[PDB]
DNA sequence: TCACGTAAGCAGTCCGCG
DNA sequence: GCGGACTGCTTAC
């Protein structure tokens, strides 16, 4: 097989890399790495070293890196530039792997481990560590085993050994109901003393040493944990046998608000899976607990327990080791479904870079770039600083707050990187500026003609069509690649539906799941195969159907994500390739794009439809316009239409035939008038919407900029068995919205989109009557807790003190000397509830640690405190009077005329 | 919340002007 | 009592 790298690290003059071989087998070298930079020379000076400028370079190689590094020092001090890749590691690793690097993932140690540390004192800080680690469950993806490591005497109590039968037995039956899948991979280790533990943990370390490390929340407790304690029961020199170098650095991690401190073990990747999930998975959660997203993300969460967990060990050390094993084995779950670790891999290897910088953009495309640019000799600039500066984005358009009954939409592929992609936007290809008009008049096609010479932006900028650039180019092959992991996710999304509608119905037979790829649309066969299906097959398809679109949907959106942050990373003044002429390039053309093809669909509808002057473009949004077809279904008549899918098929056969077309002489028009060098303004149907047909209800709305509803019975080729509600940027969407309301506003929501203005005045009604019913968890609000200690005055809120913070130093009233009281962290979030004048506390709200229930001490006092009228007011209330108000519609029956003034 | 971007909405505090 | 300026937080794209 070909070789490939699992990690590189620089220490001093030399590289030091661990690999996998031709033959397959681990292993490590140190290289007296020897690097080469550049410098400008006569044009006299031959060789084959060009910048990307074509002007020409002499390559200057080096004795060692310490030599390289003090020679741009010094041309810093000259005053000329220093050419080339100045991060050796990238170098060394685009030298010796000088071809595409097909990676074996099985032949990758991925280490998953989680400790426990009980504690009577509080929450252990890993800095301190002063607490025996009493459990390690360690995961090796090699052996597919779990080592346990379990300590049974300890300072805070003495325990028997864990029972792996009781553990297996079903939570009926007294057991911990450790699934049965892993239960023969569990390997237990128990210790007399933590010394023998922790010794025996670090020889196994040294057999099994992880290339890449994670788990949850590793790098900010685990890890710095397992790194103190051993350091502290054994020396600085013990604890540095966790890296297979036998180098640390304690790295300090700075924010807009404080300091933390994380350790690096140079020649291990430690991606901390709550940073793959918060970069990776598109969700904005009220909690990252791991039983919180574990419930989410599986429907099951960790392991349940009485009394507090550090009285755990103690009272039930069976459910206590059982719970790290799950804890463990939950994280391995979601990475099944997610695949983050896989994504990273791709990422990181395509690059070329350590697989841990996946988690910066610039750095991955710096590698991309420079890999690339190497191929042909060509020299990259160095890196220059650049003061942060605002440039302009993309257009939205103002909606008119209103019910829209039919609704189509259209949305451009790619919009920021199709750009690029058409007008050959590069550091490299810019070619000079032209004086520009207003951007109404490029809109309007008024302006005179940018140059017939040039591919030309509406921000004045030029560029060569001749040449190729190689953003345009490294941006292209990215994009390509997403393309068949898109249709991948789209397939089993459509086989989504397929299964959903034989749902319905089911036969009862005695069946099982039908063996198919869901990648893949369904064929025939299997579609007649399917109608004969049982509920319990069907349901089962309807699983893996899902988990095929979840591991699609992460290949693709993170590609995209990618290629995205490339037009952002032109914006960002750490970026080799900074330049706000060529950023503002990007989301000008991006905002005359959009209004140019509004302008032109609303004459071809005006035309087509016999009007003058209507706006058929209701609103638009960056790559998307939505454009109200009342008059289009006008045209035909709604008695003409036998059901709901009859009208839906009018709509879609007419933006096919009949506005893509269009819409498309529209882009190729815009294209020959800015002279581009490429067409790839591709702007297709993306939603149909509209109420049911024969019902009441309003089909859609919108308040303002990015605040919508719609009912949607279509997604490009996605036809929905039952309508599906798309809604943007309500308060449904927004993870500060206490649970339960979410549920009644999305509810509510429903009932205008498909029923009309009497549905959602029954459903108001109830739901003001019994909302006092809910459990106080879901009606609490969800809010990030930054600067609780700016606001922070004696314990009382100083100026200015945000509501939620004032909630947070309440909390801390209420908690203080009580050293077992969960206490609120500092860049976390917070539940929140508004409490009634004269309760306990002192003051109008409480905050606790969001995916928590409140502290016992407190619990009974927030229940009988809680301020519900105001909580209706704030939450449900107020946002439900803007959706109607929009709407027109009442949530509550008026006496009299719907007056007002 | 650890070197992709801008646009823009809502909650809540405080102040200047009635 | 109301509106604007502002911080803080959240989403859309
Ligand atoms: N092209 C290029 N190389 C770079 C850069 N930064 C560092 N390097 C490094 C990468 C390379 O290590 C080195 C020169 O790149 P080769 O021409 O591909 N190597 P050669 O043909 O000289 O091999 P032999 O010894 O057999 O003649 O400069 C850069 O910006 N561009
Ligand atoms: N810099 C940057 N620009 C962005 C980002 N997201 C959007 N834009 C700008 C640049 C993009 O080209 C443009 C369109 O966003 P789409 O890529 O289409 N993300 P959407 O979820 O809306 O599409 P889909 O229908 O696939 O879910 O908005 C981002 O994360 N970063
Ligand atoms: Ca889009
Ligand atoms: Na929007």
């Amino acid at each position: 097989m070909k070789e490939f790298y699992l990690t590189v690290e620089q220490i001093g003059d030399s590289i030091f890399e661990r690999y996998i071989d031709s033959n397959g087998r681990e292993r490590t070298r140190e290289v007296e790495y020897k690097p080469s930079l550049f410098a400008h020379c006569p044009e006299s000076q031959a060789t084959k070293y060009f910048d990307i400028y074509g002007k020409p370079c002499t390559r200057k190689l080096f004795a060692n890196m310490r030599d390289a590094s003090q020679w741009i020092k010094r041309m810093e001090d000259i005053g000329l530039e220093a050419l080339g890749m100045d991060d050796f590691k990238l170098a060394y690793l685009s030298d010796t792997y000088n071809y595409e690097i097909k990676y074996d993932h099985t032949k990758i140690r991925v280490a998953n481990f989680d400790i426990e540390v009980t504690s009577p004192d509080g929450f252990p800080e890993p800095s301190q560590a002063k607490h025996p680690i009493d459990a390690i469950t360690h995961y090796d993806s090699i052996d597919d085993r779990f080592y346990v490591f379990d300590l049974l005497n300890s300072p805070y109590g003495n325990v028997e050994e864990w029972s792996i039968e009781i553990a297996a037995k079903l939570q009926e039956q007294g057991g911990d109901e450790v699934p049965s899948e892993i239960i023969d991979k569990i390997i237990y280790m128990p210790f007399d003393n933590e010394k023998e533990l922790l010794m025996e943990y670090l020889n196994f370390w040294q057999q099994k040493t992880p290339v890449i490390l994670t788990g949850w929340n590793v790098e900010s407790f685990a890890i710095p944990y397992v790194y103190n304690r051993i350091k502290n029961i054994f020396g600085e020199s013990t604890a540095k046998r966790l890296s297979p170098h036998r180098k640390t650095r304690v790295k300090v991690i700075e924010n807009m608000y404080g300091s933390r401190e994380i350790i690096t073990l140079f020649g291990i990747s430690v991606l901390d899976y709550i940073d793959l999930y918060k970069k990776f998975s598109f969700t904005n959660q009220p909690s990252y607990s791991l039983d919180y997203i574990s419930e989410f993300e599986l429907n099951v969460g960790k392991l349940k327990y009485d009394g507090p967990i550090s009285k755990l060990r103690e009272s039930n050390h069976q459910r206590y080791i059982s719970y790290n094993i799950i804890a463990v084995y939950r994280v391995l779950q979601i990475d099944a479904k997610r695949q983050f670790i896989n994504l990273s891999l791709d990422m990181g290897y395509y690059a070329k870079i350590q697989i841990q910088s996946v988690f910066s953009p610039i750095k991955t495309w710096d590698a991309i770039i420079f890999n690339s640019l190497k191929e042909q000799n060509k020299v990259i600039p160095q890196g220059r600083s650049h003061p942060v500066q605002p440039y302009p984005g993309a257009f939205v358009k103002e909606p008119i707050p209103n019910r829209y009954k039919y609704v189509m939409s259209f949305d451009l592929t790619s919009l920021y990187p199709s750009i690029i992609r058409q007008v050959n936007i590069s550091p490299e290809t810019i070619a000079g500026t032209f004086k520009v008009a207003p951007l109404h008049d490029y809109i309007n096609a008024v302006a005179e003609r940018p140059s017939d010479v040039y591919s030309c932006s509406p921000n004045g900028m030029m560029y060569y069509k001749d040449r190729d650039g190689v953003v345009p180019t490294e941006i292209t092959k990215v994009f390509n690649q997403r393309k068949e992991h898109k249709g991948y996710m789209l397939a089993a999304q459509r086989n989504g539906e397929i299964i959903k509608e034989a749902l319905h119905n089911p036969n009862l037979s005695v069946d099982e799941p039908l063996d198919v790829d869901y990648r893949f649309d369904f064929s025939d066969e299997i579609k007649e195969k399917i109608k004969k299906l049982s509920a319990k097959s069907l349901n089962e398809m309807l699983f893996r159907a899902q988990r095929t679109e979840v591991a699609g949907m992460t290949a693709q959106i993170n590609r995209k994500l990618l290629i995205n942050s490339l037009a952002g990373a032109l914006g960002n003044v750490w970026f080799r390739y900074y330049d706000l002429r060529n950023a503002t390039a990007i989301t000008t053309f991006g905002q005359m794009a959009l209004q140019w093809i509004e302008r032109k669909v609303n004459e071809y509808l005006n035309e087509v439809c016999g009007t003058e002057g209507e706006a058929f473009v209701l609103y638009g949004d960056t790559d998307s316009i939505y454009v109200s077809a009342d008059k289009i279904i006008d045209k035909v008549g709604e008695s003409k239409f036998r059901d709901t899918n009859h009208w839906v098929d009018f709509l879609d056969k007419f933006a096919r035939e009949r506005m893509e077309p269009a819409i498309d002489r529209g882009f190729r028009e815009m294209c020959e008038y800015m002279n581009n060098k490429q067409h790839l303004m591709f702007m297709d149907r993306e939603a149909i919407a509209g109420p049911p047909l024969g019902s009441k209800g309003i089909g859609g709305f919108w308040t303002g900029k990015k605040r919508y509803a719609l009912n949607v019975w279509a997604m490009e080729g996605t036809r929905y068995a039952e309508p599906k509600l798309k809604i943007m940027g309500l308060e449904t969407q927004k993870s500060s919205t206490p649970k339960a309301v979410q549920k009644a506003l999305k509810e509510c929501i429903r009932r205008m989109l498909q029923e009309g203005e009497e549905s959602l005045q029954e459903y108001f009604k109830e739901f003001e009557k019994e909302f006092r019913q809910l459990n106080y968890i879901s009606i609490a609000s969800v809010s990030s807790a930054n600067n609780i200690a700016k606001y922070d005055v004696g314990g009382f809120p100083g100026p200015k003190c945000p509501f939620h913070i004032r909630g947070i130093l309440t909390y801390n009233r209420a908690i203080k000397g009580n050293i077992d009281a969960p206490q609120v962290v500092e860049g976390e979030k917070v539940y929140v509830l508004p409490l009634r004048e004269g309760n306990p506390f002192g003051d109008k709200c409480i905050a606790w640690p969001s995916g928590t229930e409140i502290t016992d001490l407190i619990k009974d006092d927030v229940l009988h405190w809680m301020d519900y009228t105001v909580l209706l007011e704030k939450t449900f209330i107020k946002p439900l009077e803007g959706f109607t108000s929009a709407a027109k519609l009442d949530y509550e029956k008026k006496a009299s005329l719907f007056d007002m003034f």
